[PDB]
């Protein structure tokens, strides 16, 4: 359970982002699948992309990207009371894209990259940490979710 002054700083940083949610999707999605290929082949409406050139002129993935941070946001907004919110978006990455909680695990890891690089007057240590405890807790409950629904992770 995350403080209210580690969500605090969860939701300021994410105030950021939201001056410009396409353009930090677009770095977040991208450091995803450069770090991690693999995990472009669990999308098959953007794998035929190449390079990190031809994904960052792409409108449909921009647009998706879009999609994702805005239901990210909606569920940090919650503050943890995110079970309406976690029901769809479990349903359809367990049994429709199947993804993995490791999977998950490296979004994490990019979304944060993203914001160190992007946000450094907003995402020092204590901010990082905040962040990191508040991906983590979306992470259990999807995994929890998950089993209950049918889907191993
Ligand atoms: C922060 C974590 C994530 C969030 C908030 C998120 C959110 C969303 C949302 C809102 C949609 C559209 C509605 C839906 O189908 O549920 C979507 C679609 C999708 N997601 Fe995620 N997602 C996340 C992580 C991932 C990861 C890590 C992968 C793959 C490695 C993935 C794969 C997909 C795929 C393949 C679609 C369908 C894309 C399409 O063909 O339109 N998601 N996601």
């Amino acid at each position: 359970v995350l403080s209210e002054g580690e969500w605090q700083l969860v939701l300021h940083v994410w105030a950021k982002v939201e001056a410009d949610v396409a353009g930090h999707g677009q770095d977040i999605l991208i450091r995803l699948f450069k770090s991690h290929p693999e995990t472009l082949e669990k999308f098959d409406r953007f794998k035929h992309l190449k390079t990190e050139a031809e994904m960052k002129a792409s409108e449909d993935l921009k647009k998706h990207t879009v999609t994702v941070l805005t239901a990210l946001g909606a569920i940090l907004k919650k503050k943890g009371h995110h079970e309406a919110e976690l029901k769809p978006l479990a349903q359809s990455h367990a049994t429709k894209h199947k993804i993995p909680i490791k999977y998950l695990e490296f979004i994490s890891e990019a979304i944060i990259h993203v914001l160190h690089s992007r946000h450094p007057g907003d995402f020092g240590a204590d901010a990082q940490g905040a962040m990191n405890k508040a991906l983590e807790l979306f992470r259990k409950d999807i995994a929890a979710k998950y089993k209950e629904l049918g889907y191993q992770g």
